[PDB]
């Protein structure tokens, strides 16, 4: 009886989801966004992409609490590698978000932090509980870490570097922290999945383009594993 909301950023990250629960999803537009409603092993579950970005993001996971009431937000994606041991296809969840690109440093304060707010943001300590029970039910190598949002997609070894040593993250994104943000303001629980596409680097563009379909794949199997199990 519960509601459950599943997010992708791209619309290549949720068609196959939408696919794999095969059931006949019921379209409400709303915001600039398209929300598909179904029902599913007596779960009603709203899916959608909510475009790029921390604008998007947030826009969409507000709506989709708000107007949908769901109790539990579940998001997948895909997302670029920053350290060596986290490889393309691997999955992630984040135990904690930061916004990478937050500087107020001008009033002396730590970068990522906004007055009234905090650096890091966590996630559902029983989804991700939850998520590794299932990964090593069907030995998956799933791995945990931070994870770094901001409105810059990482192309760079340098930026690759900043984000490492200021915040310690392992992936870099668009749309975490915005969603796990407001799901934290709401108190609903969160769960950020995302499978490595890219290494973030000068070849990261292309890296990208290449493993969106396989990545986005991995990533929305998992999930539905996941929601099989609730
Ligand atoms: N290295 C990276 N840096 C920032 N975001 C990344 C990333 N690798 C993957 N992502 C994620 O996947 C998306 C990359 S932006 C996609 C651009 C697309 N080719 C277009 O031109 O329309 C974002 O939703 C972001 O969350």
């Amino acid at each position: 009886g519960q509601k459950i909301g599943i997010l992708g950023a791209m619309r290549e990250e949720i068609t196959p989801i939408l696919e794999l629960f095969g059931v006949d999803f019921e379209e409400i537009p709303l915001g600039g966004n398209v929300f598909h409603k179904g029902v599913y092993h007596n779960k009603e579950i709203i899916v959608a992409y909510s475009k790029i970005g921390k604008v998007h993001s947030t826009l969409t996971t507000t709506s989709m609490i708000l107007a949908f009431g769901v109790q539990k937000v579940l998001f997948s994606g895909v997302a670029g590698s920053l350290v060596k041991d986290l490889k393309i296809n691997d999955l992630l969840v984040a135990t904690q978000l930061v916004q990478h690109d937050v500087d107020l440093s001008a009033f002396d304060h730590p970068l990522g932090f906004i007055p009234e707010s905090a650096i890091f943001i966590e996630t559902s300590g029983s989804l991700n509980a939850l998520a590794k029970k299932i990964a090593n039910e069907q030995h998956i190598a799933l791995k945990e870490g931070v994870i770094a949002s901001g409105d810059q997609f990482v192309h760079s070894k340098e930026r690759k570097e900043f984000l490492v040593s200021e915040f310690k993250a392992s992936a870099v994104e668009m749309e975490g922290a915005s969603v796990a943000f407001v799901c934290q303001k709401f108190g609903v629980p969160c769960c950020v999945l995302r499978s490595i596409s890219n290494n973030a680097d000068e070849k990261a563009g292309m890296s990208f383009d290449e493993f969106l379909e396989k990545s986005a794949h991995t990533s929305a199997k998992f999930l539905k594993s996941m929601v099989d199990e609730l």
